[PDB]
């Protein structure tokens, strides 16, 4: 029975979009209230899942870095679930978990393809959640493993289904935006027609969305390939796709998932998280 | 929740089910795990297990003990397992089931099994002030060197709780192995004792299972002191600690037996076995 005006402020933030045309918020670093929300989500005794893919080299070079700062700044003062999903298990880090975090790791199997090891995650994430997710968290995110927390990385972000912006094309105009632009494939969305360009690497919400939406992007990831093509962006085409026909109820500003390459502009305050020197 | 909602000793009345300060002993048939599901499940509770490997017991019991507490424990509730071992690159990640999740943590190996024991007094404590407080509603603390056979679950969840040691649980209490010393502090005087409590299986809430590690380690502390060891070590201490703070609920053998003494009318369904430690032949 949480209201928007008890955690949100976007007047502390007027230079950017605090709001998308549907109501849906975008938090920026300064206007939410951490405190309050903390509170009232501490009440409720919730639970936050946290999937990850580490499969490859990706177990070496990512994975562990991940995992400690995760464990670090991800919605500290709230029970946390890791599910690690790894090729070989035997490699997987055994990092030290702080109070409130547990993990549970999972062996998958490795696809040739790079593509579809990044694309096959929405199949495994939608059967894990069927089979257990959903009995053990109220919220869920998917994130990327080459990305790394900075800082706190709080409850601010949940929400029925919470997309993330893609710090390249925060402030470009939706003609320009890299969505799959060729009717042949699932993930089409046509020119006049999009909101923002949402980044892959983080995205969540309840078990019941998060599961729909991936659902829904590998049933497209399928048919493309039944019809011989594929999305520009794999399941990132399928995600911007996904979340034009279903606008998700909150928004996450590019500082949640901030590529330094870019540089450190003006509108991004403070990085909770980054993308890796990959 | 009334004892009389799942609690009836008169299903087993050939063997003690109700302790004199009004603890029940539960004893397979006299429990109803569907009402405690239910109750337990919409307090939302999350049960916590600890588990010491160091050594050769990582190889010999850790892989088996998880994979059949993963299916036999608390079903049906979260849980978390808190595993304690010398070497985590021998930890054996199995694969978890629904509502189980853990962490390891790599503590000290100690150069007498005798000290690894003890020592789990020690370190539980700090776990339960540092993160396990935090996290469950009960907590429960096992040897390692046992494997669960059947059901163990929320039917065995108090206050603090107590294990009935298989081979004892008829015996006369001054026949107990009890540290009889009086140089030591878990010595317990002949014509004193209720019953002989297994310090393989003990648990509680928290914060009741803080006091008992916390008091069981003293009393260790105080006998290195005294240049004295209690004979059974940290059971000494535990029994001891038992018989002044009584337990509010205590498990009949069947939660942990051993299928060396074979198998008599009163354990009409093992849900824990002890393992073998030798090759005898
Ligand atoms: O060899 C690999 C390749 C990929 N992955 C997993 O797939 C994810 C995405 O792959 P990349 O990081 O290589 O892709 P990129 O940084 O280009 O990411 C963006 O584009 C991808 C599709 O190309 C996805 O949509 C992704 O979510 C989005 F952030 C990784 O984090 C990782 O969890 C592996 O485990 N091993
Ligand atoms: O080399 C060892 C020896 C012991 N332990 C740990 O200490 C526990 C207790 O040791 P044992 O199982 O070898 O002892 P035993 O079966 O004789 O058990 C009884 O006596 C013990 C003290 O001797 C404890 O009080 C224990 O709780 C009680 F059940 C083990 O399960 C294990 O978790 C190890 O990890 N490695
Ligand atoms: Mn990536
Ligand atoms: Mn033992």
């Amino acid at each position: 029975k949480l209201k928007l005006s008890d955690w949100f402020n976007p007047f502390k933030r007027p230079e950017v979009v605090t709001m998308t045309k549907w109501k849906a918020p975008v938090v920026w670093e300064g206007t939410y209230n951490r405190a309050v929300l903390d509170n009232y989500y501490a009440k409720q005794k919730i639970t936050v899942g946290l999937t990850v893919f580490a499969v490859g080299r990706y177990i070496e070079h990512y994975l562990e870095e991940f995992l400690t700062s995760a464990n670090k700044h991800f919605m500290v003062g709230h029970p946390v679930i890791f599910y690690i999903m790894v090729d070989d298990v035997s490699r997987m880090p055994l990092i030290e978990l702080g109070p409130l975090r547990s993990f549970k790791v999972f062996k998958i199997k490795p696809e040739k393809r790079w593509q579809d090891i990044s694309m096959m995650r929405m199949k495994t994430i939608g059967e894990h959640i069927v089979a257990h997710i959903q009995h053990e968290v109220d919220f869920l995110f998917c994130m990327d493993v080459d990305q790394v927390f900075q800082d706190k990385f709080g409850v601010e972000t949940l929400g029925e289904s919470v997309a993330q912006l893609q710090a390249w094309w925060y402030k470009a105009d939706p003609n320009d935006f890299t969505y799959e632009r060729r009717k042949e494939s699932a993930a089409y969305i046509p020119f006049g027609e999009g909101d923002f360009y949402y980044h892959a690497a983080i995205f969540g919400g309840t078990p019941t969305q998060v599961l729909n939406i991936t659902q829904e992007c590998f049933k497209g990831i399928l048919k493309d390939k039944k019809n011989d093509i594929e999305a520009q962006w794999h399941d990132e085409s399928h995600l911007n796709k996904y979340f034009l026909l279903n606008k998700p109820t909150k928004i996450l500003s590019p500082e949640y998932c901030w590529d330094y390459h870019i540089g450190l502009p003006a509108d991004i305050k403070l990085v909770k998280m980054s993308w890796q020197t990959k």
